[PDB]
């Protein structure tokens, strides 16, 4: 087969081959671990290229990978897609069942699995079929993948091929289902590093990205692409250190002696680190995290900025490239208090380059952005994935009307901010109006003997669904005490009923299970 | 959405609406049922669009049928596809578990079945969860398809778009495992038209297809698309009649009464045809079938021919068009008596235009066409399957090598005449040679008291397999004498061991299952 | 680069490679030059791809040829788009000037010429730039193109590209303009091969082309792919016969020895053949000849069928594949005499497979087929040229309105049958009616004493244009009595004036020239 040159295809090799910066002596860093360079990075990417092929790896087969933050995930991530290819990323904080499920219905090839998932995959291992190697890896010398690296040579001629070859695939973490199947290309790689860079590089003075910082992920990395970071920091040639296990004090270690500036967690591990001790005499006034796992609440933001930490909220939904929307603050913003500040950080934040994002009601008729009318998010985007593997009913869904449907209900006012009220499913319908849940159990969790709320909504028959709080307290406090506060706050009426549970039922990864409440609970 | 109007895309509109020969008058006939024209046929066709139109079929909806060869079957054909939605065809033969796995698998949108599988749907009703509709068709006023046509104008405007968006789907037998989900788009199936056309109408005089013919299907029209023979046909605007229930004597008065001059079967039904006491007063030598199930016999063959008929065998594999190979006799080979003109007519056949259709031994190495070496067919044609449905496994084995598979093992000699001499999962290994279960399985069943025979095969431990004849008798005859007359025929020493059942297991369809026999004889 | 197995691409090595039938030892003959076999023919396509590949010749790259019918120009249609380049047709007709003017417009990088056309290319070489080599092609053992074959093997491996390469191209006659160029690709050419192929195949007994005919070309072969027949013929396996000079006397020597049955040629060739005395004594009811050039008149038609010969005529216009029309009689047509089967096969014919053929008139309003009303023919067809090469006002005024606009003005019937009347330049508007030319052209020269008469228009101030009659004679009959003559038949009062002229200038070919009439005579 003969192409012509002139065509170009945009491929994950020319993210790698061809820069923006290229520093021969940049170190990539695994925490404690392994120092070494990137021109020794990109000869042990041709390592892994030529074992790969060896082993019998072709441009249709698949490689699953389950392991923490490295040096080998970033190879993997590079190395995979360039053969061809398809890399798998496993979420290993799933029960075994459902990581045996996503395994099946993927039908990984071959199998990377770290040392401290052996018992996990002990369980699941007579009932897995496709899979005819697993490669075990190690943070000493007895690495196999050491090993399989150590026997090749470093010099490798990366094919091109078609640029929308499916490159990576994951599942999402089923809180309303079970996981589902997403996947993109090398294109859609390509143009979702290029268009975060666009955005996030070229604010004036504030959140922005550039040439010199250096970057650690604490984000899973397994899960969304690790919010596509580890791809465009490759591209600017920054320094990358990677923790590992995520224990907030050798995170408080490698940020200090390695000089983190740039970063992106959740809310929890962000309160963890502001919380622990050692982080009290720290100096922080270095550092950019983004927090783009759930709803940055004011106080922690707040605190955040006390501690001179550049903090912004983020939004993307895991089949969305992830990211969608980056808060940005001009410079008139940048003077404000720390209240009004914070009040303009916890927000979802504005659309990023090539980005539509309607606010919309049922039946599409594309809602104003008066900054209170609330509507589902629906969005266009180079780097959307365009149906569910192996899935046609969801996938019908997911694209009606000729938008992806985010599922996710939020109000845009007139500068452009996003703010996200609830998701589609946890809306209460009371008779035709959609209340979110998020708002009065928030209302409910103000009150200083309650420990956690969940809002579901029970039928009436009457008019609707009716909100039915969960409510696992502390103390001693009274069913009609809660009812009464509500009533003291928030109209609802009488239509408030709370009921204490002893516990409120989570999910694998740690999110509140409102499908298993309501199961329990009607 | 702009397109220039320059770029050319194969659509089945154009297959209908830009035919070799339209005839505004020429009759299509649903036996002793229903006479309509072409110009009726036309807007049936647009009145169907405009149905499945309101009934809310979009360009990805999936809307399956369930029934017998009629005029709605080809309307079907035609309207399902230009919609743009996917036509699945259900094998009304199989278990009604195996119905519902399909059905379950595909994910259909709505399904049309006939009056006389209700009852097999009310045992598949419950565990059927993505169909929002069932249309019951009738043989009568009473059928919900002609209401449901009866209600629209016969005027739509056919959209165009891609020429490879997935027009047709159905699953294959099942005789080895699961049914396997197949798909074909526009493009393929107008290229697969326009090749079988070129090939088979340019005969000079013996097994031609031309527009003076009257085509009456005899296959089950819901499996490998009828052979594609409904498109030609319509292609070339000649007369069909659609028999229904396939009775003999329905079918033996259809013919002579429409005076039938082309169709298609299976040996079982021409035999059936060929048997029947009122075809011995029946003129014959008009006909033209085409036999491509299984092996056509060279007695059948030969009794076929002195009734004046011309048979000629065809080859496909349900999921390669079908059609890959059809006989073709030069007007030399039109000399020879009975006898070899019965030989050169039971083979498979030349290849069709378009095709590669290689032998090849296993690690690929393309073995000569000597006429006796025998090897694994691999095809390469413009109306493959690319891949399974919802399979990736399987796909992976399918196209090994850059070449599709079939799974037959044949012989090819220096004029081209193609003989498959068994599958490739039933040939015997003994110690390095592959030994075809069918040619001594067809040496036990040529004696007397000897009504069925099947060849498995049982490990040795020593030097491989060692063949097993599972043989059902209808009279007194000795499990030694089995082996004495197969040592007087036929080298296999001592190896041929004969065991006596009481019944040989079979499939759904109805051909031979021998992985039932392997599970229950060793 | 590595591509998918699974995607076929529709390439000309394929109608080589994969044909309907391949006969090793069928002939190509050279008329009383060079016989050899199919199976020379193949090993001399693969010698000429080595010899260009040696002589630098790429994918992009251009050769010219400039000969008569013989094998050679097979073997470069053949090898010459299967190594990627660009296959030059030069109409050896044209005026050195003009085919100066296609080289330079094409630029061609290499040129194959026959020492018949030095003279030629002498008068044009100085002016020439982009040509390295120059082949020269001979009838004796000192060609050079048999000395570049002789050296090379007849191994070679024909890369696959996409099917949207450009494979030929060619200038048109020029009677409007200067010549347009126009090209096509790989898939269009296949399609048109296998559209035809199904369109003349299938017919019941009138008319077809099959596997046992005989082939031999009449037309230029240079022009329009000598109506695509060399590749349709060579997909069959049919024996092959190219004359060279077109001398009457050797042409009706190769048929009766050569036993040719299928031919195409013009109407001078035919009647030339037609009244040679040597053809008083010939057989000739085996002889299929297609009549493509223009304007079959009926007593050359009744003059052949009388001679018993199948002849029909067909229509292309050498931006259209070429062919469009073939004349198909069905068979209750075949009982009628002579006169009507003659106005029957006189007509173009009805629209081939996978062609629309709208009849419209100004503004595309898509005029009635009622048989008398004309306008323009409008098609759409798998292979249509996009544009013209290197020009961008004449292809915009080509595709207007989403159809491909001819200039030809016909009417279509309720049977299909279409009836070209004139060309729209040519068409003569009176006051808002379109006159056409060639019927009041007939009309006069059906005079005894005229020898040729061309009408033109002059322009009135008053209503429009009034048509003006130039008719050179070969006696003494009158200016006035012309006038008379044309009163006493077609109503045009008083508005056809005639002029009497020495003589009627004509093209290049040998059109007649109305552009250049137009210039002398007002
Ligand atoms: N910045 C944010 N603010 C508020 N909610 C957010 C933010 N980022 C993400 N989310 C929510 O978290 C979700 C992340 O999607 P995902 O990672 O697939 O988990 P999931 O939706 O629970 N998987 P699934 O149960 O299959 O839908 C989004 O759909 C939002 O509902
Ligand atoms: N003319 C023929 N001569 C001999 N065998 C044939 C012929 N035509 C078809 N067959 C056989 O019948 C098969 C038809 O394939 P198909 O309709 O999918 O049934 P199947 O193979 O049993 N389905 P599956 O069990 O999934 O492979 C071919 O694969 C051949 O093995
Ligand atoms: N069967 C036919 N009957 C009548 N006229 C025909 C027939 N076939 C071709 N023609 C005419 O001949 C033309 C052939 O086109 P072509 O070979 O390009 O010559 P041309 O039109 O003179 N070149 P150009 O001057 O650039 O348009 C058609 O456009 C018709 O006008
Ligand atoms: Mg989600
Ligand atoms: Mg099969
Ligand atoms: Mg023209």
């Amino acid at each position: 087969y003969v192409n012509d040159p002139s065509n170009y295809q945009l491929l994950i090799k020319n993210l790698l081959f061809s820069p923006v910066a290229f520093n021969p002596e940049q170190e990539i860093v695994y925490a404690n671990h392994r120092r070494h360079s990137y021109k020794t990075f990109h000869d042990r990417v041709r390592q892994f290229a030529n074992a790969l092929t060896k082993m019998g790896v072709k441009k249709g087969d698949t490689v699953a990978v389950m392991d923490y933050d490295s040096h080998r995930y970033l190879e993997c991530y590079f190395a995979i897609p360039m053969i061809g290819a398809k890399l798998h990323m496993i979420n290993v904080r799933l029960s075994p069942e459902q990581i045996l499920y996503t395994i099946d219905h993927a039908e990984d090839d071959i199998i990377l699995i770290h040392e401290e998932f052996l018992p996990i995959l002990d369980q699941i291992k007579g009932r897995i079929d496709t899979v005819t190697r697993y490669v075990v890896l190690r943070d000493d010398e007895e690495c196999e993948y050491e090993r399989l690296l150590e026997q090749e040579s470093t010099e490798y001629n990366f094919p091109d091929f078609d640029e929308n070859t499916v490159a990576t695939t994951f599942y999402t973490t089923g809180t309303t289902g079970f996981p589902k199947g997403v996947f993109f290309t090398h294109r859609q790689l390509v143009l979702h590093t290029m268009g975060i860079l666009s955005t996030i590089g070229t604010n004036a003075s504030q959140g922005r990205l550039h040439q010199g910082d250096i970057y650690m992920p604490i984000t899973p990395m397994f899960h969304v692409h690790a919010w596509g970071l580890p791809y465009m920091a490759t591209m600017l040639g920054v320094k990358q250190v990677y923790p590992g296990k995520y224990v907030p004090d050798v995170l408080l270690n490698l940020i200090e002696q390695e000089k983190v500036t740039f970063s992106h967690c959740v809310p929890t591990i962000l309160h963890l680190l502001l919380s622990s001790p050692k982080s009290k005499a720290m100096d922080f006034s270095g550092w950019k995290v983004v927090i783009g796992g759930a709803a940055l609440p004011k106080a922690l933001c707040k605190s955040a900025l006390e501690r001179d930490i550049d903090v912004f909220a983020g939004y993307g939904m895991s089949e969305t490239g992830p990211i969608l929307s980056i808060v940005q603050l001009t410079p008139e913003q940048l003077e404000l208090d720390v209240d009004q500040q914070a009040e303009y950080r916890s927000k979802t934040g504005k659309k990023v380059a090539l980005v539509e994002a309607y606010i919309v009601d049922e039946d599409m008729n594309k809602l104003p952005h008066d900054g209170e009318t609330a509507g589902e998010i629906v969005v266009r985007a180079p780097w959307l994935t365009p149906n569910y593997y192996k899935d046609n009913k969801n996938s019908k869904a997911l694209w009606r009307g000729g938008y992806l449907h985010t599922g996710d209900v939020a109000h845009i006012d007139d500068e452009g901010f996003i703010k996200i009220t609830d998701r589609v499913k946890d809306m209460i319908k009371i008779s035709g109006e959609w209340v979110s849940s998020l708002e009065l159990e928030d209302i409910l969790h103000q009150h200083q003997s309650v420990s956690e709320v969940a809002v579901i909504g029970m039928p009436h028959n009457k008019w609707g669904e009716v909100p039915l709080a969960l409510v696992t307290l502390k103390e001693d406090a009274q069913v009609t005490e809660k009812e009464l506060l509500g009533f003291a706050k928030d109209r609802e009426a009488l239509l408030l009923k709370v009921k204490i549970v002893d516990e409120i039922a989570k999910t694998s990864v740690g999110k509140v299970d409102k499908k298993e409440l309501r199961k329990l609970h009607l």
